[PDB]
């Protein structure tokens, strides 16, 4: 058995952007860039409404924390800055070899919105407990 508690809200939703995100992962040797288009948004999306939920306890936090959550989720908007100009670069009508290449590239981008998702949900796991140990 296991008495497990849900207290951080922070791990939960950044939970759903690590598995929309891994998914187009794999699927970047099935479908076109035209479909991926769409899914970048709800890739790109979780994050940015996740972010305003750590923002609450940034102020809750001590000074050492902070750099992860402050440092975190102003790197969160630019995981998904390369991959989305990789996107309307890679599907644009080009033609050359680059068109290959500007396919495995804009792939390499998207695992970073989980890469730097991995290390903020446990970096305000350790800022909340803070909360309390602190006066």
């Amino acid at each position: 058995a296991n008495l497990d508690r849900t207290d951080d809200l922070v791990y939960l939703n950044v939970m759903e952007l690590v598995r929309a995100v891994l998914e187009l992962k794999n699927e970047l040797s099935q479908l076109p860039p035209e479909g991926y288009v769409v899914v970048v948004k709800n890739v790109g999306l979780t994050l940015r409404k996740l972010i305003g939920s750590v923002d609450d306890l940034l102020p809750s936090l001590p000074s050492s924390s902070r750099t992860e959550i402050e440092g975190t989720q102003k790197l969160l908007n630019k995981d998904l800055a390369e991959l989305i100009n990789k996107m309307r670069l890679a599907q644009q009508n080009a033609v050359t070899s680059l068109s290959e290449e500007a396919k495995r590239q804009m792939l390499t981008a998207s695992h970073t919105l989980a890469v730097d998702a991995k290390n903020l949900l446990d970096a305000v796991d350790q800022a909340k407990v803070l909360a309390n140990l602190a006066h």
